[PDB]
């Protein structure tokens, strides 16, 4: 195809077509078109010379498009972008760059991004854009920069598509996700569930307790569900042979906006539960769930991290909670197998022991009662307390 370059020195529509198209499958050793050593001045003149002609039907201009529409680097090199910016007037392939200059400035990515967000697919009739940072990046640096607008009864729906964009676009996966959660923060959904980002962000890279390399004011937003989901499931789904423990739930779900790390510990019968209910439970949060040894077949536990101390809670009604200092524990919280006595209930290695007595009645979110009233008093006298997030 690219043999037209030999006769391209002459300066009928398709005889010069492949003298300006994508380069250079025929000679891969040949560098980019405007860094060619032997054809740099030839194209700069021949393209210019054909412009002054009043009428043109040649396909070289559309061929000129492909070699710069699919141009990778983002220099906007713009000299031949200038000629094509004016060349399509005298040819009236005038539809080649109709919306390619939709913004008419070197900072491209105009309404071409608005078609997808509200093309990279329908524009292949003139030239294909699989990987060219001139259009590929600059069309997604706009549709992500416009997340700060558009109404939000369908923004949640648009994440599902926007998470879908992170599915095939491998490079934009670390750029869409980097800015999908940032807008999800400022929207007003600081503390409401969104498993799709929760799953997708965890899959794409590790959530500490790699995100810090986004900010730490936005990572903790969904961390409010790596904390809350570990609480809700533990006190409602992993209740063991007993009923739901509301008494331990409300007082502990209260302090969910400051929790940094959480980890559920399973039971013996839980892995003997062949039903998918615990299978998806073990699959939805893979890598955050662990096995339990040395305890009863229905025993359950948590590893809890707070601002100043590491906390352990158990599903057995009447078991005192064990507390460890942060970074000071006989067990690895990320270990897949743990023991109640060897690791969790090591009295010689634990710091604080407090039974859940006396029993509390009349519990409410703002009105506090019973043992957790004293539990609140011990913590309120020294620091963090109950504060509702900005409504």
């Amino acid at each position: 195809r690219l043999e037209a370059l030999r006769r391209f020195r002459l300066a009928e529509w398709r005889m010069v077509f492949y003298g300006l198209a994508d380069n250079d499958p025929l000679y891969p050793d040949q560098p980019i078109l405007l860094e060619d050593d032997t054809f740099f001045p030839r194209v700069n003149s021949a393209i210019k010379k054909r412009i002054e002609t009043k009428t043109l039907k040649r396909r070289d201009w559309a061929a000129l498009c492909s070699s710069y529409f699919a141009y990778q680097h983002q220099s906007p090199w713009c000299v031949l972008r200038g000629h094509i910016a004016q060349g399509y007037l005298v040819v009236k392939w005038m539809k080649t760059i109709e919306f390619y200059h939709d913004i008419f400035t070197p900072q491209a990515g105009g309404v071409i991004s608005r078609q997808l967000l509200a093309s990279l697919s329908s524009l292949e009739k003139i030239a294909q854009i699989p990987d060219s940072s001139w259009l590929w990046k600059r069309i997604f640096t706009v549709l992500l920069a416009q997340l700060d607008t558009l109404d939000d009864p369908q923004f949640l729906s648009k994440i599902s598509w926007l998470l879908g964009l992170a599915a095939q676009w491998v490079r934009f996966r670390d750029d869409i996700m980097t800015a999908t959660l940032t807008r999800y923060y400022h929207s007003g959904y600081r503390d409401q569930s969104h498993p799709a980002l929760k799953q997708a962000a965890l899959e794409y890279w590790d959530n500490p307790q790699k995100w810090h390399q986004v900010s730490e004011s936005v990572a903790a937003m969904v961390r409010g569900w790596l904390a809350k989901q570990d609480l809700t499931h533990f006190f409602e789904l992993l209740r063991g042979n007993g009923d739901v423990d509301q008494a331990r739930l409300h007082y502990w779900l209260r302090f969910a906006n400051q929790m940094g790390f959480t980890r559920i510990i399973m039971g013996s019968d839980a892995w003997q539960d062949r039903g998918s209910d615990f299978v998806k439970f073990r699959e939805e949060n893979k890598g955050r769930l662990s096995y339990l040894r040395g305890g009863r077949n229905f025993d359950n536990a948590m590893v809890m991290q707070i601002n100043d101390y590491l906390f352990v809670e158990f599903s057995g009604t009447g078991n005192a909670m064990y507390a460890y200092q942060i970074g000071h524990a006989p067990f690895n919280p990320e270990s897949r197998t743990l023991d109640i006595n060897i690791h969790l209930k090591d009295q010689g290695r634990c710091a604080l022991r407090l039974p859940h007595a006396p029993r509390a009645e009349g519990y409410n979110k703002v009105r506090i009662t019973g043992w957790m009233l004293k539990y609140d008093d011990e913590l309120r006298k020294l620091g963090i307390r109950w504060m509702a997030e900005e409504p």
